[PDB]
């Protein structure tokens, strides 16, 4: 269980969601590649483990993340008003 702490994966994912949410809020609701997200979220160095997990777990199961032109976008509809 997460008895020790809670940051690995979770923190980065929350920052990605928050980032996309904010960038989407101001006007850039357009989709963004995985790499484009890393930079703005300060997760360029990241690591193969997280990078892969984001691609084949986080940015696919996360409801707020909408897959459009293969890239990852934020989901406004049926969630935010």
């Amino acid at each position: 269980a997460l008895s020790g702490s809670s940051g690995y994966k979770f923190g980065v994912l929350a920052k990605i969601v928050n980032y996309m949410k904010t960038r989407h809020q101001r006007g850039d609701t357009h989709p963004l590649t995985l790499d484009e997200i890393l930079d703005e979220t300060q997760h360029l160095d990241i690591g193969l483990k997280q990078k892969q997990w984001l691609m084949t777990e986080a940015l696919v199961n996360n409801p707020k993340i909408e897959v459009i032109d293969g890239k990852y976008a934020f989901k406004p509809k049926y969630n935010v008003r």
